[PDB]
DNA sequence: CAAGGCACATGACAACGGTGTTCAGTGCCGCGTTGCCCGATACCCCCTACCCGTAGTTGACTGGCATCCGGGCGCCGGGTCGCC
């Protein structure tokens, strides 16, 4: 919580795992699995 | 000389004269009110032209922005970490 809220938003993005090909195709596979569920 | 007879006029008698008034009827000219006739005007319809909202567009493309000082000036007031 500081001034210039865009900076705090950027930190809120933080460090998250960027997705390579197989990672995201598996994610979409389980996405459609949950959709069918 | 007195009584009885005839003329003219006379107390009323209605009805004309002429003119003024009566109900009434109907108009005769003045003032105001009325049905027409149209004409325009609001108000339904149909047609399409155009404004405005929604939904797609697949090489890849993964963290920015320029701040800010030459007030100036002082106080309040609170926070804030050293201090022993």
């Amino acid at each position: 919580a500081t001034a210039d809220p865009v900076k705090d938003y950027l930190k809120q993005i933080g460090k998250v795992p960027l997705l390579n090909a197989e990672q995201e195709v598996e994610l979409a596979k389980r996405i459609e699995a949950g959709l069918f569920a």
